[PDB]
């Protein structure tokens, strides 16, 4: 079962108008949604309207969907409503800067997949659920949380007056659900490493073809990782504050492991906070930098994401050096 928005919630969203001041702002990659909490659902509607038009979905159905997705995000330190909108905004900026490379169905699917990609996250990693044999890990062997996120997205669409994709043809409805499924699964970081290595191979050899569906799915997969990690592409004070939320969530999981006499990895151990700058250096060098480097190579307009990521890496190097 799913939590449903109240009549007042979606009606309030329907009447919303984005301030003109933010129209130029929202178009940039480094845009931080952080200071505009009350406007987040409205920002999502605005982004949908600019990405695929004002009649892209029935306004009423869209507002119900958005407000219900919001209620099915938990009050965890990081994988919450704020993270969903932040990831959706990064996708909006990638799509706007590469508009015709993607179909109307892909832009529709990807913005919805980004808003739903961590739906009902409990603040626990796939490793934790598998190790402690959680019922969700019994249901899904690999990409446990990601398959749950997709299952929750489908369940929200099935709610009365929430199926934003009902007016698509049977072939189109099936196609968008597959775009959404693969997009959400690709946010499992364990799949990223292999995905990025294959894309680098295809690019260097010159075999990468966006007309080839398998190649297309891999590019979409990398766009998903890039959006999921975009906090590393914001201005340094924003990146720093989000890192506090990221570790608050990891440390809470570590605390749960310590309560059961198990020592967590240093990243999930709050008594190991001095190791954070070196942990971030490793993450930028091994995960974030290659992600945005490959993304810029495939989609040159995404270059500002790589530039901003390199700037934050330098900020982390300064923390390690004592500056
Ligand atoms: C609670 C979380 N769970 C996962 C799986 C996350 C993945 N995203 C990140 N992970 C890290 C790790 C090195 C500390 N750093 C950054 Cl900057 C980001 C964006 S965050
Ligand atoms: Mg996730
Ligand atoms: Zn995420």
């Amino acid at each position: 079962h799913m939590s449903i928005c109240t009549s007042e919630e979606w009606q309030g969203l329907m009447q919303f108008t984005l301030p003109v001041r933010l129209c130029k702002e929202i178009e940039l990659f480094h845009f931080d949604i952080g200071p505009f909490e009350n406007m987040w659902p409205g920002i999502f509607v605005y982004m949908v309207h600019r990405s695929c038009g004002t009649s892209c979905f029935e306004l009423e159905k869209l507002c119900r969907f958005i407000m219900s997705v919001k209620k099915n995000y938990r009050r965890v330190p990081y994988h919450n409503w704020k993270h969903a909108v932040t990831v959706a905004h990064c996708m909006y900026a990638i799509l706007q800067n590469n508009h015709t490379l993607f179909t109307d169905l892909e832009r529709k699917g990807l913005l919805i997949a980004c808003l739903c990609h961590d739906l009902d996250h409990r603040g626990f990693s796939n490793s934790y659920l598998q190790k402690f044999d959680h019922p969700l890990a019994a249901l899904y062997s690999t990409s446990t949380m990601e398959q749950h996120h997709f299952s929750q997205t489908v369940s929200i669409l099935q709610l009365e007056g929430h199926n934003i994709f009902s007016t698509l043809s049977s072939s189109e409805y099936e196609q968008v659900l597959e775009i959404i499924r693969k997009a959400i699964i690709a946010t499992d970081l364990a799949l990223y490493f292999g995905n990025r290595k294959q894309l680098e191979e295809m690019y260097q050899t010159g075999s990468l073809n966006l007309n080839n569906q398998s190649h297309r799915d891999r590019v979409i997969g990398l766009m998903m990782t890039a959006c999921d990690l975009c906090s590393v592409t914001k201005l340094w004070p924003v990146t720093k504050l989000t890192a506090n939320d990221i570790y608050a969530e990891f440390w809470a999981e570590g605390d749960e492991m310590k309560k059961l006499g198990i020592q967590p990895i240093p990243m999930m151990d709050r008594d190991k906070k001095d190791e954070v700058p070196q942990g971030q250096l490793g993450f930028y060098n091994a995960v974030a930098i290659p992600c945005y480097t490959t993304l810029t190579q495939i989609l040159p307009p995404t270059e500002p994401l790589l530039k901003a990521c390199r700037d934050n890496l330098s900020q982390w190097e300064k923390v390690i050096r004592g500056e």
